[PDB]
């Protein structure tokens, strides 16, 4: 029944989900503000992009992969979840519900 103030940071390629998140070319910043998308944001995968990402207090990490080390940094506050797709938006509405799968054992 709908949610309110969700920021997810989406690993991207170019046109839909990279690889892994050592190998995403942006992030997409997703803003989730009554079940549905009300705006969007891409950070650029280059150093100052991951130090944004910090500062944005997201929700949760979708992407393909995580390397072992990023993903021990991040999975300290922030929910790091399975793509279930290459379809973002497949995969946005199962965010949204919460029917991804949570990676606790990459």
């Amino acid at each position: 029944g709908h949610m309110i103030n969700m920021k997810v940071a989406i690993s991207m390629d170019v046109d839909k989900i990279s690889n892994s998140f050592e190998d995403c070319k942006y992030f997409l910043i997703v803003r989730i503000d009554d079940n549905e998308v009300k705006s969007t944001k891409v950070i650029f995968n280059d150093e100052s992009g991951k130090k944004s990402i910090v500062k944005e207090n997201v929700n949760a990490i979708i992407c393909k992969n995580i390397s072992e080390e990023n993903y021990k940094k991040f999975s300290k506050k922030i929910e790091i979840y399975h793509a279930e797709g290459d379809d973002v938006d497949k995969n946005i509405s199962l965010f949204i519900e919460g029917e991804l799968s949570k990676i606790s054992n990459p």
